[PDB]
């Protein structure tokens, strides 16, 4: 998990950082 969640973990939370609280809004 710490090693499987760097390429696409950035990018998946560098894309919803505000945009995933904001998705909904």
């Amino acid at each position: 998990t710490g090693n499987v969640g760097l390429s696409p973990g950035l990018s998946t939370a560098l894309t919803g950082f505000t945009l995933v609280p904001v998705e909904d809004h």
